């Protein structure tokens, strides 16, 4: 069951947070990370194809975000206004796909 | 400032992956070099990475497990049970008065 863990859960403003991914399913084509709680193209940070290892930024990419090979997302220079919701869509090879949302708390 | 390395996570299940994050990079950098172990030593170099060109070149200690990112972070996959966990970053400044820092993780 796919879930997202924040390291750390509470993030000092301007510091960085790692979003770790637990329980990735098998037979994956790639990952997509979104700012906020929903899978929405206008809030996409990155699309990442595993086989090619090609990250392509989406309209929400700000320069702060880095995706890793294990699907983890590092966000640097976290802003005070950030509600902290980030959403991962796992794209399976059969396209019956899964999502999970995590959040951190800025102070 | 003071350059330091943080393991995400600090304790790593054997065969899983660990991210070495870098804190307090100085300014006016030419690149990064990552080493296996506690010392800057060519025989234990994983990668040399030039920032401007984004060119990573592997060193003799590159095993296939290690990937350097543009922010200096190093991701190590398939961590072995025997791994003592020490990894060392050398930051190469443009004036060559350089800095090092060592981090470690603990395999279980
Ligand atoms: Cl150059």
């Amino acid at each position: 069951k796919l879930t997202i863990e924040s390291m750390p859960l509470s993030v000092a403003e301007g510091k960085e947070v790692l979003l770790l991914v637990h329980n990735l399913p098998q037979h994956l084509f790639g990952y997509s990370w979104y700012k906020g709680e929903r899978v929405d193209g206008n809030s996409q940070i990155v699309g990442y194809v595993i086989g090619t290892q090609q990250a392509t930024p989406g309209a929400a990419y700000s320069g702060r975000e880095t995706i890793y090979t294990n699907a983890s997302l590092l966000i640097q220079n976290v802003t005070q206004n950030d509600i902290g919701f980030y959403t991962l869509q796992v794209i399976k090879s059969d396209l019956v796909n899964e999502e999970a949302t995590g959040q951190f708390h800025v102070y």
